């Protein structure tokens, strides 16, 4: 369980965890309470997996979009700031952490993607996405390339999908309509078609991930990348002469990045809730706390009015906000986790040529709207299904091909095997998903029964 009388903190590894650790050191200096900051892999999934059991960190950091799901699952303590403290942060940041009438986290900072460009390679950044292929051709002659960014996380491709009309869930009458999804409309298709064409014409490579794109930009090999405030620290170290600016337009319309509010929630199973509150309100969310984190990795536009004003002159922060204003705040509904995984699979499949754009998005759309049991509880099943071989043999023939069977089996741990199986099946139709559910239920009926029950408990 969770050790009492101390703080364990989880934050993503792309954030200023060293800076946060300093705030932890100051807290220890003034209170005697030791603070431990960790940045585990696959944090957005690890948390609900271990927290559902009743363990995990006292405090979890992520963008606000995942917190609605955490709250619905009972993993988060209710946050009760007094009025004077609440007034120290922007109202729209509190709005991002409000779920079903209550505050479920502390907002820290507002993030949005921008175009980052090498001024020595590219004195004026391109206005449009459409002119990048011509740009890449010029640069290739100098042994360079126009653009590299993470193509493994749909967050980075989202601004282009949304530009001409794609959207996640429709918002109307103060509610998100969970049945109105805009992943396979004409606009989403046009944007992703443009991305795929960049890859087909070798302006980009489908295998490019975060580390690969960062290395290429920071070594001066590519003229542009797409990234958030957290990335500026490494670019500074590399002393690249860079600018941060508005994303290119597509079909004459702005790219629309999703806006995230980095937020901190308190584990509902934590016996250290009061301590967590003190650390967050009186140590982190102060000019001195935020500055320490921000000097490690930039936070963007912080939620704290006083420090936001001090930093607002930074043209890079201005550029972040300009992009944010063209985009949309992410929904925090519990459906977000399944939505992101479906879209992630669609972008990866279309980029790798495993599916056409139309088929990739049509499948994502169907699965986000229909929310099958195996998609809703994918994360729990990955962590809790243990008889993988039994499931594979039930599916072999009917649902799984010989090759897919072999691919799943080849993974090293049970969760890696399960994760592969759900990835492969992600684009399958309802009937195949039903076959997958049936095999899981025959193999582990108590687990499946437990999942049905807890859904109803919450
Ligand atoms: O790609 C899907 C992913 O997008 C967002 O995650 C961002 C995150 O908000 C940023 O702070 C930064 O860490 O990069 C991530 C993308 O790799 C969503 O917040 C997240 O839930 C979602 O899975």
């Amino acid at each position: 369980k969770i050790e009492e009388g101390k703080l364990v903190i989880w934050i993503n590894g792309d954030k200023g965890y060293n800076g946060l650790a300093e705030v932890g050191k100051k807290f220890e200096k003034d209170t005697g309470i030791k603070v431990t900051v960790e940045h585990p892999d696959k944090l957005e999934e690890k948390f609900p997996q271990v927290a559902a059991t009743g363990d995990g960190p006292d405090i979890i950091f992520w963008a606000h979009d995942r917190f609605g799901g955490y709250a619905q699952s009972g993993l988060l303590a209710e946050i009760t700031p007094a009025a004077a403290f609440q007034d120290k942060l922007y109202p729209f940041t509190w709005d991002a952490v409000r779920y079903n009438g209550k505050l479920i986290a502390y907002p820290i900072a507002v993030e949005a993607l921008s175009l980052i460009y090498n001024k020595d390679l590219l004195p004026n950044p391109p206005k449009t996405w459409e002119e990048i292929p011509a740009l890449d051709k010029e640069l290739k002659a100098k042994g360079k390339s126009a653009l590299m960014f993470n193509l493994q996380e749909p967050y980075f491709t989202w601004p282009l999908i949304a530009a001409d009309g794609g959207y996640a869930f429709k918002y109307a009458a103060g509610k998100y309509d969970i049945k109105d999804v805009g992943v396979d409309n004409a606009g989403a298709k046009a944007g992703l078609t443009f991305l795929v064409d960049l890859i087909k014409n070798k302006h980009m490579n489908a295998d490019t991930d975060y580390s690969i794109a960062e290395a290429a930009f920071n070594k001066g090999e590519t003229a542009m990348t797409i990234n958030g405030p957290w990335a500026w620290s490494n670019i500074d170290t590399s002393a690249v002469n860079y600018g941060v600016t508005v994303l290119p337009t597509f079909k004459g319309q702005p790219s629309k990045p999703f806006v995230g509010v980095l937020s901190a929630g308190i584990n509902a199973a934590s016996p250290n809730k009061e301590l967590a509150k003190e650390f967050l309100e009186n140590y982190l969310l102060t000019d001195e706390g935020l500055e320490a984190v921000n000097k490690d990795k930039p936070l963007g536009a912080v939620a704290l009015k006083s420090y936001e004003e001090e930093l607002a002159k930074d043209p890079r922060i201005a550029a972040t906000m300009e992009n944010a204003q063209k985009g949309e705040i992410m929904p925090n509904i519990p459906q977000m986790s399944a939505f992101w995984y479906a879209v992630r699979t669609a972008v990866i499949n279309a980029a790798s040529g495993r599916q056409t754009v139309d088929a990739a998005l049509a499948a994502a759309q169907t699965n986000a709207v229909d929310l099958h049991f195996v998609d809703q509880y994918r994360e729990q099943l990955i962590a809790r299904v243990t008889s993988v071989e039994v499931v594979l043999d039930k599916l072999h023939g009917q649902v799984l091909s010989q090759e897919q069977y072999e691919r799943v089996l080849a993974e090293n741990t049970r969760p890696s095997q399960m994760r592969k199986l759900f990835s492969l099946s992600q684009s399958w139709d309802r009937k195949c998903k039903d076959g997958l559910y049936q095999a899981l239920k025959e193999t582990h009926p108590h687990l499946i029964m437990e999942l049905w029950e807890k859904a109803a408990a919450l």
